[PDB]
């Protein structure tokens, strides 16, 4: 699994986390989450009815002891072994298709990249990404021709991924806004910002809405949210999902978010859920980001939180995040708040690890917590 990762990463990770505990993390790093999350979206729905939808349509979903909107799934597999190789024609499929063909999804004749030339419809196939990782094995549904000419359609009925997740997605009870797809730090996340209908809230990062529609919720459609985002497509999606989860407390606005004090806003709570490297992401069939992206990003983060800083009142709150697990991106820039008149605050629930050398910050590790890489820090602006 080291492969999956670059030597300089690598030593990164060793040198942060200990060899050992390191490889715990890479390991786990290259499968896909144990714990499935959702959320309820209490807008529209209980916990607990939605518990019953969902068993109608055949899902085992499971309640959290410590967020009353969570459940989850329990991940499948892994199917087979990581040395195992099949006696079958091999089907390659793009980054993309491979990486939702792993953990169980069918793999369509857009996501073929290319194919053995004796496959024929019915054949039994084993499914590899561009660098030859094995994430799965099944069926053709398509004779090589079709598969690699194809502009839609099924091209393997995958009977056997590496691992299996719930397709949630097509359930009626997604349509019908019964529940947001979202990890557990990022719902944590939320609850620990502790939104009330009368601050001003400014989500920077908003989109595509996970932690936004949220806190909407939390709020009881009440108040105003507003939520930053440069992407006009991005945004674009959270239109719709906003309109889905029949969230009515938002509104948004396309900006650059480092120019936030732009505005004549003082907000009393800020969630910058900050773009990062996103080391910790899960799964990571290859680690494309190193070093470079590390120092890059986080000096690229700064200029977010700076604007929120300023554009926060006196005794106001920040709650930043990320999904990475570099020390710069995280701890490293929390400093960086500490000297710009921010102090730490205990977050109202702690359930993850504590940070690096840095006490009431919380970080998530795949190999503890059954989650993605992440980190959550809770600042208490104290003065200008
Ligand atoms: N300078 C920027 N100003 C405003 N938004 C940005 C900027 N750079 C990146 N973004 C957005 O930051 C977001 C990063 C997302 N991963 C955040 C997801 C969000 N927290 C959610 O709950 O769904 C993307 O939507 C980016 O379009």
């Amino acid at each position: 699994y080291l492969e999956a990762f670059p030597k300089e990463l690598r030593e990164y990770y060793k040198n942060l986390f200990g060899k050992e505990e390191a490889n715990k993390i890479m390991k786990k790093l290259r499968e896909p989450v144990e714990h499935y999350y959702i959320r309820v979206n209490t807008l529209k729905i209980s916990r607990e009815k939605l518990i019953g939808e969902l068993k109608k349509e055949g899902l085992k979903p499971l309640r959290s002891p410590y967020l009353p909107e969570g459940l989850y799934f329990v991940r499948e597999g892994p199917n087979f072994s990581d040395d195992f190789e099949p006696k079958l024609p091999v089907v390659v499929a793009n980054k993309y298709a491979a990486e939702s063909v792993y953990q169980g999804a069918m793999l369509y004749a857009p996501g073929v990249l290319k194919a053995d030339k004796n496959i024929k419809e019915g054949d039994e196939v084993q499914i590899r990404d561009p660098k030859g990782l094995l994430v799965g094995i099944g069926i053709a549904r398509m004779d090589y021709k079709e598969m690699t000419e194809a502009t839609r359609g099924l091209a393997v009925e995958v009977t056997l991924p590496k691992f299996k997740l719930p397709s949630l997605s097509e359930l009626k009870a997604f349509e019908k806004g019964y529940f947001y797809p979202q990890g557990l730090p990022s719902m944590v996340t939320a609850r620990v910002l502790e939104p009330k209908e009368d601050d001003v809230i400014i989500d920077m990062a908003a989109a595509p809405g996970g932690k936004t529609t949220h806190i909407a919720q939390l709020l009881e459609n009440k108040g105003e949210i507003i939520a930053i985002d440069k992407s006009k497509n991005r945004l674009r999606k959270m239109e719709e999902n906003i309109k889905r989860l029949g969230v009515k407390n938002v509104k948004l606005v396309q900006m650059d978010a480092r120019k936030l004090p732009d505005l004549g806003i003082k907000a009393d709570k800020i969630l910058l859920d900050a773009p990062c490297t996103a080391l910790g992401v899960r799964p990571k069939l290859w680690e494309e980001r190193t070093l470079k992206h590390i120092e890059a990003t986080a000096r690229y983060q700064r200029a977010f939180i700076w604007a929120a800083i300023k554009s926060l009142r006196r005794g106001g709150v920040l709650v930043y995040s990320t999904c990475t697990l570099s020390y710069e991106e995280n701890e490293g820039n929390v400093k960086f708040m500490i000297r710009k008149g921010m102090k730490l605050e205990e977050q109202s629930i702690f359930i993850g690890s504590p940070g690096i050398g840095m006490n009431k910050v919380q970080r998530f590790y795949p190999h503890k917590h059954l989650t993605q890489g992440f980190f959550i820090a809770k600042l208490r602006k104290v003065k200008d």
